[PDB]
């Protein structure tokens, strides 16, 4: 079977649609998300078309077998071809009304900078090669673009589903491709994040800071060096697994200052001592009631700094 | 092979039912499971009608491929069509009674807040799209609904596995759809929390408490920090099993109260030692035994609300 | 293809046997065992009779599309249909010989109270649903039931694979079931566990009684709670790998037990030290004497009543 | 279906070239890469050539199964065959022209000396292998290999994908085979590595030295002793997952030297504390004096060293 | 199709051949590999035989469909039957030359008593079913055994892929089965372990011990119960990858005589320090001298024994 014969030098607009059934699995460090979907086909092959008078019938259902089908494919999939035919009806004009259930493992690329406090915009990408007989271009049918009520993505907030309606036609290996752009937009849940990873963690910070109430240097290095564990074993238990970046994320510039803040914690701690062991407990003093006040002040206007300049 | 047409404007109805052979795989985080199963499927084809005196036979076996099958579809799942034809028959009024085995991941959203005392309902959802020359409604036949009496779901009480026997009737891309929601219930098995996690971790809290009844400020930063370490430690332990939720859990409130404890209980330590460096015992003294009440009590008090919030 | 009459009234016998070519993966957790074995069936289907005197050959084979082959299923699988017919030997009286290989992922529950000195019995079920025309009865040719010497099941001894004879013939949605129970009996290689992990713990706690011979409470906290951090770090180390049961283990008794100690441990600590500061030094004395034979007495008396109560 | 035959003693000249579309999924460990890719391939059968006038056409599109088409294999593929044909187009002359995507699991090893600094050239060989009426030679259509713009490689920056245009032909079980060389050259983005692993794990060390400003050995202890813990806990907690190389690497000899500098300060640590004790605290002092710049410069030089080995 | 009939009641010999294209994935906790190899075979079917000059040809090309081919097995294969078929080539005498690619997840027991200074035999076993009209057994043909020269496996090295030509030839469920064996003689790249694993861990074993050069009970606890957690940890970051022995390796009675060697420290450090309290400084100085020379002796001793009872 060949394509459709042009009535006059003109392209084959064949209109899709994407309704969405189910979203999940949204891997962070591989960066895919899976979806169970419709995708439903529509353009015209006069061959096919009739009267409905001698028919006796107002709409022919067929085979993929039996007619021409385009062949429409994903770009950005990890998935094998996981698709089932539902329904292809042919209205008297020739019009053909595709529809298949499918569902693929999605690759679409993340921005992390703004993790846990991120959002994204997942692309689902459709592509068709023209054929030697006549060029293949893509259209969006609205009517036929959306996603159910329960769709739900679990640790996502899925704010929209729509189709960029224009599509990017240009030239690969002598032949004309035609690309739509799927977009679902999501935000990331991040009241989990507060009570469970940053709180705990500003709290195993703070106790570092009980030092500068104290004189002891055993008590002192126990204090700054436990908390450092403690900070290190929290994030173990965080078990973080979120990609490697060629950038630095809010999250990363958060956890490195605080890093920065144990390690000046051990020399005020260094300080204080070696002062006092050098019969100068007059500036020893001065430090340590500074850094009472140095600490949490430098601390929140670094962390202002550093939201503003991530937000 | 198109469907079976009405006798006068009628719909077709399909009665179905799902028996349960095994049952397996809860997976918490991705709030799946996966179901070995019976779909026994029901309907009246006249053009399959015969006269059995003719026939010489009261049943008649069909293939597949054979006869008009409705396209019944799972809304969610996860799975690839994985199903095998047990029996197709034809009685001689033309009622087909439909029968296979298939096995499925199914996508159904769980309640957390309870957790690990937490009561689920999952869903297994049948759809039917209505065709162009006749409209399919689906129907529950009671005695083709069950599950065998060995099935089990590690981890979890299995309650019931019922029907709700009147259907979803909604529209679609301008095509009738006909759903059903099968139900499985189960209550988590929740006696494993309370040896291996909640008493545990109740004991690493209390070795903190001895703090109020020591006056050295080396052991009691020792003690608190140590069994703080312990704690996250005991929680790295748990190699936490559990989705991110957009609401607080009851598990996440104790162990987000539990930090909350541990880092009172350090200001206490401090307190006291910086009164007791100051030349003021007396306040020192009156804090710490003060403490050995407060503590208990309030985190008694504190857990007896959030019992009482979440239950 | 329809079954083959019966003579006069009598249900068809497909004699069965599942000899076992190779065992593994058996995942605790899931509570699954992969196996690669034969399945051997035998009926008699006298519609396949020749006179081998005319046929030229003594037996004839077939192609499984070619005959009637009785649908026998797995009921305890988690595995999709997995299987490679070998042989279909007809000889001419109409007898079947038909065999395959096949692998599956068995679903068997395990008893995990005798954990890690625990014994197991898993078990592969066939069935065969009735037809409307002939019932069907399953058989075991004991000939034909068996495993290979190499058979091996990584950490676990195979003592036997047996089958029970008498098939579980019941009802099922109007229609006769008839179910076989093969037995796979296998003991826990349980040598690993005791210098890996039962022996580095026992010396983890013996360290923190040595508490009973320091007056030291700075460094009695230290012991104490340093081996407690040791003994959660320890049974990271070990990542457990068993599943959440509703019942108690003999392990994880044994484990609670021990966290039991570590805190009554800390409450003697705490007592002696209290007692010194209160300077009553005699009571102190007396108690950490007696803690020096109560604990390891204690100790070794509740795990005598343990392995008494599990054994 | 036979090869085409030659003209005069000739080989059958297959001209590929391999387009990207999507690359993904780097797996370190395993020294694997996916890809999803476009595989173009052409060769003239004389016995496909047309009279343009004739048939009335310029180009015949085909079904696989209609013509003979080479067999074309990857050598390096741990995936099953996963291809999809997308067209395949005779001109008048009989030059056939063959496309289909595929996406492979590519098995390519890793030089991991100069980790997390270095650079990589993955390799996707093609293979054909001569049958008994004629020889096959692979050649590269360079017009046909490329990558789309879109193409990226999580974690890493993707440089160039070019093939080897001269084949290599040798002899294997006494046939003739032509393998094809096509390189995917990528480099290790490492900043992410800088910030959240070589810093904090420089300031855990540096922390350590701070013992040579202290003379408490309760004090030293404990921070050479916690922050070598610390240490541990921060590579547990990167998870390092680099698989076992026969061959020292950058990072490898970075993280010994620093076990090796944590052991050396345990000695000083312990020497300084024992001369004190021996009333030679004139010694101790020299010792714990000449440490303080002894430590940073051995280790600043190290590097130098080592930076200078690998790179 | 029928097998080949004998000449005079000879059994069909299948000449087998396996040539190596990659091994990869060597999973030592699950004791299996990875293989993409060719499978050669070669049998005498005269119904096949030809004239060269009728047909003018020196070779005929068949479909596997076409003609009657052995059903070669692999036993020990955990894998889905994954074969391509290459090539079918018959000789004008009749022999076919059958070729296929191939890959396999093997299961081939491992031996840890050695790890990680342990090698292993691998194998890949052929079965062969004989047949009702002719026995089949199994023969190796040299030429068609083999590996790639880049043939690698990470983490090993490669000593020899060879056959053991004499088939073990036996009867099962009342036919005759004739079984190759192919191995697979690697070797474990032990470098790796000794800096980054066998090193660090004697370092800390090592700091352990300058509790002998101290009198401080507070630093001694320290010292051995902070080291015995770095071990725990050490290991614990190792994630040792190594299934469960009924017998014990040399890494594990390693690990086990460095859990005494912790313990033993720890009754040193508290018999030195309950003499001091009790008065007796000439016995725990004593004690203390000689465990400087105990503990480093009585362990390179140990380990020489260790060694040699492994080695
Ligand atoms: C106690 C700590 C509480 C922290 C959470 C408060 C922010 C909530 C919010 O509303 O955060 C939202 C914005 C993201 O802005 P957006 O991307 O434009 O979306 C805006 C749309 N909203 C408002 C509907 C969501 O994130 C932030 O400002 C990040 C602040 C993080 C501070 C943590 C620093 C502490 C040290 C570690
Ligand atoms: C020692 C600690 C013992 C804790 C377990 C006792 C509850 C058993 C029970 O019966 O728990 C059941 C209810 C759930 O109520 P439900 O969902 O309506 O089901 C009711 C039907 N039952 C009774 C047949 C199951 O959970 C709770 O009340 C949770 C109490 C948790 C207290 C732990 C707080 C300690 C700090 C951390
Ligand atoms: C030093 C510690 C050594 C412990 C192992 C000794 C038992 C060996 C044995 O023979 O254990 C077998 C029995 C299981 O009895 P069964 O199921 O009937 O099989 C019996 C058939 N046998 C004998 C051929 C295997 O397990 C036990 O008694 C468990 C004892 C565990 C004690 C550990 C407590 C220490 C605190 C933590
Ligand atoms: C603060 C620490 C900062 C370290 C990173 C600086 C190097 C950046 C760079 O440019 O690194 C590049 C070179 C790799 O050289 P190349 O393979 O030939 O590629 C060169 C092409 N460039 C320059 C475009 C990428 O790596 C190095 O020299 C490694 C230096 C690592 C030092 C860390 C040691 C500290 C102890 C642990
Ligand atoms: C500093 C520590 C260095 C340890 C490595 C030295 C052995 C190298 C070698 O050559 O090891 C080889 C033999 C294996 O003998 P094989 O199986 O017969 O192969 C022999 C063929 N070779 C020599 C070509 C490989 O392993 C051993 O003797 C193991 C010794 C381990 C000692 C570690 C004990 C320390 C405490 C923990
Ligand atoms: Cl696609
Ligand atoms: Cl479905
Ligand atoms: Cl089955
Ligand atoms: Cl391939
Ligand atoms: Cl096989
Ligand atoms: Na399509
Ligand atoms: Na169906
Ligand atoms: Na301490
Ligand atoms: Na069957
Ligand atoms: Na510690
Ligand atoms: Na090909
Ligand atoms: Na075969």
């Amino acid at each position: 079977v060949s394509p459709p014969p042009p009535i006059a030098d003109e392209p084959l607009t064949v209109n899709t649609g994407i309704y969405l059934i189910e979203s999940y699995s949204l891997d962070d460090k591989a960066e895919t998300f899976k979806v169970n979907a419709f995708l439903s086909l529509s353009w015209k092959d006069r061959r096919l078309a009739f009267d409905p008078v001698r028919s006796g019938v107002r709409v022919k259902t067929y085979e993929p077998e039996a007619i021409w089908i385009p062949e429409i494919r994903f770009v950005n999939v990890e998935n094998a071809r996981d698709a089932d035919v539902v329904d292809i009806s042919v209205s008297p004009d020739g019009t053909v009304q595709y529809l298949e259930r499918f569902s693929a493992r999605v690759l679409s690329p993340l921005d992390f900078r703004r993790y846990p406090f991120d959002s994204q915009t997942l692309h689902i990408y459709l592509i068709v090669r023209s054929v030697d007989t006549r060029n293949i271009v893509l259209a969006v049918d609205l009517e036929k673009v959306g996603k159910n009520d329960d769709v739900f993505l679990t640790g996502w907030d899925i704010e929209s589903f729509t189709a960029v309606v224009k599509p990017a036609n240009f030239a690969l290996e002598d032949r004309l491709e035609s690309k739509l752009d799927y977009q679902l937009r999501i935000s990331r849940q991040y009241f989990s994040y507060i009570p469970n990873w940053i709180l705990p963690m500003l709290f195993i910070l703070f106790i570092s800071w009980t030092a500068f109430w104290s004189t002891s240097y055993e008590a002192n290095v126990t204090l700054v060096v436990s908390t450092l564990i403690a900070h290190i074993a929290f994030n173990i238990l965080v078990c973080t697994n979120l990609p490697k970046t060629p950038y630095m994320t809010y999250t990363g510039a958060i956890i490195f200052m605080i890093y920065l803040f144990y390690f000046v914690a051990v020399i005020e701690v260094t300080v204080q001592h070696y002062l006092k062991v050098e019969s100068q407990p007059a500036r020893a003093a001065s430090i340590t009631r500074a850094s009472r006040i140095a600490f949490p002040v430098v601390f929140l206007l670094a962390n202002i700094i550093l939201a503003f300049l991530f937000f």
